This record gives C-alpha cells, structure tokens and sequence, in this order.
C-alpha cells in the first residue's frame, strides 16, 4: 500500500497471539510495544527519546505480522506510550519514504 | 527520492539561514528541532515522546527548506536529542509511507 501521512500511519500487527494496532515510524531505530509477555530469552536495555530514556526487555528473533506481511527481529518491550514498528522491521516489509 | 530505511532518513533542512540534518520521521505528529534561534512569538506546548513530556516553543508560519523542497509550518524548539521532521512538514512536501 500507500499510505499519506495526514493522520498517524496505524496498522494492525500480529505478536505473540495477539493484535495490536502500532505506528510505522521511520524515526525509531527499534521497535517498541507496551508491556507484554514474549517467548524465549531477554535482555535489558536503555532507549531515550524525547522526554528521555526507559527501561525496556530486549526479545530476539520475534516474527510480527505487520499489516499482513511477516517479518522477524528484535522486539523491545516496555513503558512506551505507544506501539511503534522502527526501522529493523520496516526494511523487512520493503518499505520505503517517497517525496 | 525512494528513501529505504537500512540507514536513518536523515536529509538537509535549512532554517533560519542554517543548515541542519533532520530526520524524517512518521511516527511524529510534529516537526521538533533543537534549540536555537527563530523569529516572531512562540506559544508554549508539551509533547509526549517516549521517555515522557517535555515543553517546548511553539514557533507558527516557520519557512524551512526540507531536502530542497519548500515548507512553511509550525516548528517545535525544545531539548529534543535530534532534530526530527514530522507529519505536519513531510505532508507539505509530499511525502509518502510505501511497502
Ligand atoms: C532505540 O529505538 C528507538 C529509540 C527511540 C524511539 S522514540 O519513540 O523515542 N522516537 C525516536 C525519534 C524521536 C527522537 C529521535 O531521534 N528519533 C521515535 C519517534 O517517532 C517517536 C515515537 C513516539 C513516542 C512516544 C509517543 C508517540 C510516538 N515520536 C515522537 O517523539 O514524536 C514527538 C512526541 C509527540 C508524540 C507524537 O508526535 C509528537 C512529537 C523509538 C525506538
Ligand atoms: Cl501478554
Ligand atoms: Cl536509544
Ligand atoms: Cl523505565
Ligand atoms: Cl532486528
Ligand atoms: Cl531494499
Ligand atoms: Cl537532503
Ligand atoms: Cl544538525
Ligand atoms: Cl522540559
Ligand atoms: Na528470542
């Protein structure tokens, strides 16, 4: 698809079982969801952005769902205010900025 | 241009006669730059970004040279780690989410 960016780029995801709906963000390196349980081994880790930084669990090798295409990488969990699909899974899907 | 997203979007604006580097950025509702000078009156807004809220000025009818195409919006100053391109600004030059 294409997608104009008058309102926020949501798309449905699928992670864990479960659906989400989350942000296609080309300014985020990483992606973020809320707080969820996830198979497997992780790790901690710090992010900062504006307002500063928070702790968040480090998941590899998660496949996600996003908008009807899969993709695998790593997923952070934690306090975010949103869920946001960065730039690690972006690639994975082909997507790209157009102007 | 076709921007893909194994790098950070990153181009050059110009604003107040300086250039910058900027990253293009859709999972901001609003275009966020590091301080420095601007000229008319600010208004005062908080924003919510990952790591919390922080205030910032709200600087209105901005002109900003975006990758070589011609903006003219509302521009956020305020402690941000990277100047960062949001819709409001990648609306008026175009731009487009594709996968
Ligand atoms: C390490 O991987 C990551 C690191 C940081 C982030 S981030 O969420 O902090 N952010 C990084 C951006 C902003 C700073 C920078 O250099 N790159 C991704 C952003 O798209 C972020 C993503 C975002 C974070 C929190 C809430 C909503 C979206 N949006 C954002 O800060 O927008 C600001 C806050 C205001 C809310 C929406 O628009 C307004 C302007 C994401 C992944
Ligand atoms: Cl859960
Ligand atoms: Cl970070
Ligand atoms: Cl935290
Ligand atoms: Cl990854
Ligand atoms: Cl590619
Ligand atoms: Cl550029
Ligand atoms: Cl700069
Ligand atoms: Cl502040
Ligand atoms: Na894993």
């Amino acid at each position: 698809p294409q997608i104009t960016l008058w309102k926020r780029p949501l798309v449905t995801i699928k992670i864990g079982g479960q659906l989400k709906e989350a942000l296609l963000d080309t300014g985020a390196d990483d992606t973020v969801i809320e707080e969820m349980s996830l198979p497997g081994r992780w790790k901690p880790k710090m992010i900062g952005g504006i307002g500063g930084f928070i702790k968040v669990r480090q998941y590899d090798q998660i496949i996600i769902e996003i908008a009807g295409h899969k993709a695998i990488g790593t997923v952070l969990v934690g306090p975010t205010p949103a869920n946001i699909i960065g730039r690690n899974l972006l690639t994975q899907i082909g997507a790209t900025l157009n102007f």
